[PDB]
């Protein structure tokens, strides 16, 4: 037996046994278990067994689920022997100054108010300024430019937090920490070699790598920084940034899209001049604020100049906030560098596969060597589907971003709000759909409707959903983005009475989530694999969206609605999404 195997639920013991075995054998184990099965105890036992063997063990997991992970591990007597610590590196926090400035710059009152409130945690010392919270507040946050770096002045609150939090057999870190560690490891805090790696919520890991390997040149705060400097080299740098912005206008007009360097050679002169000038103004007498701003800007411009990254131009015709994104479409090299510094690994997530035991997509995303992948059978008990009603109602008009489609879909959603026992989460695939559905549902569902938009984040909507449900209303949340994948809609006021959990009683998927992924990795994956990758990403996102209904066993009165007309229209390409839905009693 394994340390803490008695704490693990019986339904996970075969998964745990195979995972421990194959991980000790040097395999990258794929372990998918339904949310609410006690996966934290399984991970605790895996890490305890590995560290008991003398292995360096690292558990990479988001800080949202890290409190309970430490709680599950601190109960194992052998874990209390070999040591447990948290490597709360700088890739975990944001820069309060830069993040504030960004929030006012882009009119995000939620993010601005959270930064002004002290960055206190939405979910030793109290952890604040977390990157994951800011991402829940700005799904499109440019983490790269706002992450707390070692070049930040020590009077920064997040910098002081990192230094204080820098307070050993089992090391626990976040996905972003592990990605940044991989990056710094490959160049010419954490173990240089990972004997045993365990990744909770592995489906997020790839998104953490792409974020770490993305560079972001934001022109407005950079120019505003240089304006408040000495006149030594100010005029050339400002002229060069102006030339870069003009060239960005020209290059975005050149073709109307994630395009490479060779498609926009006009920026090449521009960025080289920019870097040159950003290195020519004297460091003598710059506060480390401006030092960070300018060095981050030079790094971003050089990564753009690399020719190995792909660029996004966001300029005046389309985006009031000028910005140059340069990300990698090929984290192949990065994640192989990771796995080569790893003896064995267990990837744990509620959603690892797409339409089956099929872990092809996820193995491609994390670039696991095919000779090390070990696909275990997924564990989904009966209670994930037993208290669920899959209703037969749906919108006849196909989802086409039209006024007519909104007019019909909103009637169906109105009926759902009419028969709902508690809250209702209506998942959407774009802000345009949210705005149309809000236009039709506003007057009737008043003081019940929550409209998630570019000005109302997923987490402010989450807090409001919880609040209006606590007040006895049956709130109806038109949500998107993290609402598909991130939110945990289980009533924390009823930890021991799941039969009374009515926080989310009716989930309504408006559209098949085709096209929710816009990352460079997925774009290249499509350019290689085709509609296979498109459909598999859709099915994966769809299973994630379904995973918001039943978060623990013993719940009752959960209703599921799928309004997409193509689901019931007899088209062949919608074949996977029906299979998943056939796991219910309609």
């Amino acid at each position: 037996a394994l340390p803490g195997e008695g704490a693990v639920r019986e339904v996970l013991r075969p998964l745990l046994k195979q995972a421990a075995e194959k991980t000790a054998a040097g395999k990258i184990v794929f372990a998918e278990a339904a949310t609410g099965t006690g996966k934290g105890r399984m991970i605790a036992s895996l890490a305890a067994a590995a560290a008991i063997k003398g292995d360096t063990v690292v558990v990479s997991a988001p800080l949202a689920v890290t409190w309970q992970l430490v709680n599950d591990m601190k109960d194992i007597p052998e874990v209390r022997r070999v040591g447990l610590t948290l490597s709360l590196g700088r890739p975990n926090f944001i820069s309060p100054q830069r993040t504030l400035e960004w929030a006012i710059d882009n009119e995000r009152a939620d993010l601005a108010a959270w930064i002004e409130g002290g960055g206190k945690p939405l979910s030793s010392h109290e952890l604040c300024w977390l990157l994951e919270d800011a991402l829940l507040l700005a799904e499109d946050l440019p983490a790269d430019s706002l992450l707390l770096t070692s070049e930040d002045p020590a009077d920064c609150p997040a910098q002081q937090l990192y230094v204080a939090m820098r307070s050993a057999g089992i090391i626990l870190c976040s996905h972003f920490m592990l990605a940044a560690h991989t990056r710094m490891m490959q160049m010419r805090s954490l173990p240089h070699f990972i004997d045993t790696l365990i990744v909770d919520e592995a489906h997020l890991l790839e998104q953490a790598f792409a974020s770490v390997y993305t560079h972001t040149l934001r022109l407005r705060p950079l120019m505003r920084t240089i304006e408040g400097l000495g006149s030594r080299g100010r005029k050339p740098a400002l002229d060069a940034l102006k030339e870069l912005f003009t060239q960005m206008q020209v290059a975005s007009a050149r073709s109307t899209l994630n395009v490479p360097l060779s498609d926009v050679p006009e920026l090449i002169p521009a960025l080289k001049d920019t870097v040159k000038t950003l290195g020519a103004l004297p460091t003598k007498g710059m506060s480390r604020d401006a030092r960070s701003v300018i060095r981050i800007a030079t790094r971003a411009a050089n990564d753009a100049l690399s020719g190995h990254s792909r660029l996004r131009i966001e300029v005046t015709p389309v985006h009031s906030y000028p910005m140059l994104l340069s990300g990698r479409s090929n984290l192949q090299r990065a994640l192989l560098g990771l796995w080569n510094a790893t003896g064995g690994a267990t990837l744990v997530s509620a959603t690892l596969f797409t339409t089956g035991d099929n872990g092809s997509l996820t193995r491609w995303k994390l670039e696991v060597p095919t000779e090390r992948a070990a696909f275990l059978p997924p564990v989904h008990p009966a209670w994930t589907t037993a208290p669920v009603l899959l209703h037969k109602e749906f919108c006849a008009h196909e989802p086409d971003d039209s006024p007519e489609w909104a007019t019909e879909c909103a009637q169906t959603i109105q009926g759902v709000a009419s028969t709902a026992q508690g809250g209702t989460l209506v998942l959407c695939t774009s802000y345009q759909n949210t705005e149309l559905l809000a236009g039709r549902l506003g007057a009737a569902l008043g003081d019940r409707l929550i409209v998630q938009s570019k000005t109302s984040s997923a987490a402010t909507c989450l807090a409001q959903f919880k609040a209006k449900h606590k007040a006895g209303i049956r709130p109806v949340w038109l949500g998107l983005g993290a609402a598909w994948t991130g939110i945990d809609l289980s009533d924390h006021s009823l930890p021991d009475n799941p039969e009374l959990d009515r926080l989310l009683s009716d989930l309504v998927i408006t559209r098949i989530p085709v096209g929710q992924n816009r990352s460079l990795t997925h774009e290249r994956r499509t350019a290689i694999g085709g509609f296979r990758i498109i459909s598999q990403e859709a099915a994966w996102h769809f299973r994630q969206g379904l995973g918001r209904l039943v978060r623990r066993p013993g719940v009752t009165h959960k209703n599921l609605w799928v309004l997409d007309a193509r689901i019931y229209g007899g088209a062949a390409w919608v074949a996977p999404f029906r299979q998943i839905l056939d796991r219910y009693k309609k």
